[PDB]
């Protein structure tokens, strides 16, 4: 007991956890990978709408060693916010382990632990033991504002894997945790994880990962999502962020989608004393995505030649009214709890790490 166990899927996008919960269940959300210098003090997802803390840590050097943070989406806003740096084609530790810790101590909160030891279980894009030695120790997260302030939960991390080999990285394929732990309602395969602003495509062979053909493109429905944006503000002549315009918008039609292969969607758009119906913007950018997807999907698996080709991540849901099509060729595995797919990699890390501890 007082332990917190989860899977932690980190990008420079988001930071995703999925974590159990109190009643045994698996329970997910994502930091984004953003941070700022904050004040000393004060000044769904509710908890992580305003992220103020102060984060005591040996894994963090210089000024950042004990001070505080904006971190997520109340970093977003600020001027001098801090965001992974990405050149036209380490030191920045703080911006990924900061979300990180946050979001341990956030799972913490939720669950009523204020001391909790995380055996860490995450992944690493193409060592592994000197990326988790920046993990090992203490680590402190106190709130300093919103749902939680003035809590303070200590982090021990004294275990980690990085789930390299086997079928760790696919377990959420399989399997399902409901209070632990249950099967879900080949030897050679291709994981294909479709991100906002990335597209992981690993391939495992013979219970290994193939380190030379497993590639990785910035096939990313960011992209897509900023064309469809820009010529529903043209329609016009909104939305805030990507996500909020994916939430908003984009996931209640999804779902309906999802639990009826009938149903046809509609996109509509209140902007000013205007509102108009984009449905053929958004399904335009839909399909050139999936098709796009579907184009490099297919010279990944004639590639690897893999025996079956499993596509993930929250592409294959803001993609869906084209990738859907993936269900009914033999080759491709699509999650059968599709609405899950965002987050198979953490809940596939988080799975891996409850064996882990039997
Ligand atoms: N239910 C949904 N319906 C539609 N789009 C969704 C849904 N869930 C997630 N998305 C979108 O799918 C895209 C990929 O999400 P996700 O795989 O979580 O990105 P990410 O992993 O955090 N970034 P990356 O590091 O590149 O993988 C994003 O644009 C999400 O907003
Ligand atoms: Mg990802």
């Amino acid at each position: 007991k007082n332990m917190l166990l989860g899977g932690f899927d980190t990008g420079n996008i988001k930071a995703k956890i999925s974590f159990l919960n109190e009643k045994g269940n698996i329970e997910s959300f994502a930091i984004p990978t953003v941070i700022a210098e904050a004040p000393p003090a004060k000044i769904k997802d509710e908890d992580i709408e305003l992220l103020h803390v102060r984060i005591i840590s040996n894994s963090l050097d210089g000024d950042a060693r004990s001070r505080a943070w904006y971190v997520g989406a109340y970093a977003k806003d600020q001027e001098d916010r801090q965001e992974p740096t990405v050149d036209e084609m380490q030191k920045n530790k703080k911006l990924h382990l900061i979300p990180l810790f946050t979001s341990m101590a956030v799972a913490a909160a939720r669950i009523g632990k204020e001391e909790v030891s995380v055996p860490f279980s995450g992944g690493m894009p193409i060592g592994e033991e000197q990326i988790l030695e920046m993990l090992y120790g203490e680590h402190t997260v106190e709130f300093l504002d919103g749902t939680y302030e003035g809590k303070k939960i200590k982090i021990t991390i004294n275990d980690g894997t990085m789930n390299v080999e086997g079928v760790s990285s696919v377990l959420a394929i399989l399997f399902d945790i409901v209070n632990g732990e249950i099967v879900e309602v080949g030897e050679s395969y291709a994981i294909n994880d479709l991100g906002a602003g990335t597209s992981d495509n690993a391939f495992f062979e013979d219970g290994e990962l193939n380190k030379k053909l497993s590639t990785n493109t910035d096939l990313g429905t960011n992209k897509y999502i900023d064309e469809i944006l820009k010529n529903i503000k043209e329609r016009f002549m909104p939305f805030k962020t990507r996500e909020d315009f994916i939430q908003r918008l984009v996931m209640p039609e999804v779902e309906k989608m999802i639990e009826d292969d009938t149903y046809k969607p509609t996109f509509s758009v209140k902007w000013g004393p205007v509102k108009e119906n984009v449905t053929d913007i958004v399904m335009d950018g839909m399909l050139k995505y999936a098709e796009d997807q579907k184009a490099s999907l297919d010279k990944f698996w004639d590639k690897t030649n893999a025996d079956k080709n499993i596509v993930v991540g929250g592409g294959v849901l803001f993609g869906y009214a084209g990738l859907r099509d993936l269900k009914e060729q033999d080759g491709f595995i699509l999650p059968k709890n599709i609405q899950e797919s965002a987050y198979f990699t953490s809940r596939s890390y988080l799975i891996a790490n409850l064996l882990e501890q039997l």
